[PDB]
C-alpha cells in the first residue's frame, strides 16, 4: 500500500500564496502537490509534481520538470489569487515543455487546498512546514522574496470562535 499524507483538513487555503517543501530521502515513487480537503493527481482531487518520472500530475499527466535524486529538496508554491502553481527542485523552478513555469494554472478555489504527499513502496520523504523558518532548505532562493508564506504559519492557530 502507499501512504498518503496530508495537512489537516482545517488548514486548507482558499487565498493568498503558500510554500512548503518536501525531501525526497529516496528517489523512488512518491508524489508531492496540493489536494482538495474532502495515484496522486490522476483525478480532479489534487495537483501534484512527480519527481520520479519527471511529470506534473491533475486529471492526467505531462512531462514537466526533472526527477529528483536522494536528498534532493522540492519546493511547492501556491498562489490562490491568481490560481497558480509552481515547483522547484533545490531551489531551481521546474519548467513544462513549453517553458513556462506554471506547473498548473486556472485552477477553481473550491474549497482551498491543503499540502499532500503519497509514498510508495519502500520510499521516504518529509513534508516541512516550516514551523521553524531556518529548516527549509530552498525557501530564501525562492519563496520568501516571492512573497509565499510558509504553511505552517497557517497553522498555528488552533482555536476558533463564533457569534
Amino acid at each position: 500500500r502507499f501512504r498518503i499524507f496530508r495537512a489537516e483538513k482545517t488548514y486548507a487555503v482558499k487565498a493568498g500564496r503558500w510554500y512548503f517543501e518536501f525531501e525526497a530521502v529516496t528517489a523512488g515513487d512518491m508524489r508531492v502537490g496540493w489536494s482538495r480537503p474532502g495515484e496522486l493527481g490522476s483525478d480532479d482531487r489534487a495537483f501534484a509534481f512527480d519527481g520520479f518520472k519527471a511529470q506534473r500530475w491533475h486529471q492526467g499527466n505531462e512531462h514537466y520538470g526533472r526527477s529528483w535524486q536522494a536528498g534532493d529538496v522540492v519546493g511547492c508554491m501556491v498562489d490562490m489569487n491568481e490560481h497558480t502553481m509552481m515547483f522547484t527542485l533545490n531551489g531551481e523552478i521546474l519548467l513544462d515543455d513549453s517553458g513556462s513555469e506554471l506547473a498548473f494554472k486556472d485552477f477553481d478555489v473550491g474549497d482551498g487546498f491543503i499540502p499532500v504527499c503519497s509514498l510508495g513502496v519502500a520510499q521516504v520523504g518529509r513534508m516541512n512546514f516550516g514551523k521553524d523558518v531556518s529548516t527549509l532548505k530552498y525557501f530564501t532562493i525562492c519563496g520568501l522574496q516571492e512573497g509565499y508564506e510558509p504553511f505552517a504559519v497557517n497553522t498555528n492557530r488552533d482555536i476558533t470562535m463564533w457569534l
